[PDB]
């Protein structure tokens, strides 16, 4: 079904063709960290394959309501009260209209950022495929990442950026240099929220395990332009500003580390 960000079919007009959309346990949320519960005990993130670098088989596209990244290598993450292994998909993004205006998704505190990266995982015991696991609403997993401005530009984003200048136009793909994908993480991982929530785009669907990460990776204003300058089209538009409203916390619980 044909969804967008603004218009007779933004975000408040989802539920009309995808019920989930109005659930009660949606994403993306305010975390207000007053009342994150340290909660239980966790295993601290394990994550397997994020210091390799990437495979030039590795992929961007312009999908005209984020940029994904499809990515081909060996990913996992465990811990942190997920059950079990989950295995990277996908990386998408969201961002705002121009100088570092707000477009995370997520925000702390009620601050939000310029832009926020989300990487997804399936559990691979349970499914061959990351589109089999959604089909079957089961628990998939997502980071949510924070980007920040700083006075020069970070090298780790270089190929992630050269690829956004490769897909300024609706539908366009390109390879991607080498990356690692732990330098695009925050120095840190040890200060994160987690929650229960919902893909932020239809289906809406309420399988999704949160790991939003408290410190934010560095992006220069320079390499912010190279978002900026990405198109959207039906008519043509600058794809700006794609985040989903936020949505109400209700009986849910934010846990902190």
């Amino acid at each position: 079904p044909y969804w967008a960000y603004s218009g007779a079919y933004g975000p408040e007009h989802w539920v009309t063709s995808s019920v989930s959309c109005g659930g009660r346990h949606q994403s993306p949320i305010d975390i207000l960290d007053q009342y994150a519960r340290v909660g239980e005990e966790y295993q601290e993130l394990q994550l397997d394959g994020f210091d390799n670098e990437s495979s030039n088989k590795t992929w961007m596209k312009n999908t005209g309501k984020t940029v994904a990244i499809l990515l081909k290598d060996d990913y996992f993450v465990s811990g942190a009260g997920l059950p079990g292994r989950f295995k990277a998909e996908k990386v998408e993004f969201h961002w705002g209209h121009s100088n570092g205006s707000a477009g995370s998704e997520h925000s702390i505190n009620g601050r939000r950022f310029p832009v926020e990266m989300q990487i997804f995982f399936y559990n691979p015991d349970d499914f061959d495929s990351f589109q089999t696991a959604i089909s079957e609403n089961r628990i998939i997993g997502a980071m949510a990442i924070f980007f920040q401005v700083s006075p020069r530009d970070n090298s780790a984003l270089d190929p992630i950026i050269h690829g956004l200048k490769g897909v300024v136009h609706h539908e366009k793909e390109t390879f991607l240099d080498p990356f690692v994908l732990r330098d695009l993480l925050p120095a840190s991982l040890g200060s994160y929220y987690r929650y229960t929530g919902s893909l932020t785009t239809p289906p809406c669907s309420e399988i999704v395990e949160w790991i939003v990460f408290r410190r934010p990776v560095p992006i220069s204003y320079h390499q912010l332009e190279a978002f900026y300058s990405i198109f959207t089209t039906e008519s043509v538009e600058y794809l700006r500003n794609n985040f989903r409203p936020q949505q109400r916390l209700h009986d849910r619980v934010v846990s902190k580390s």
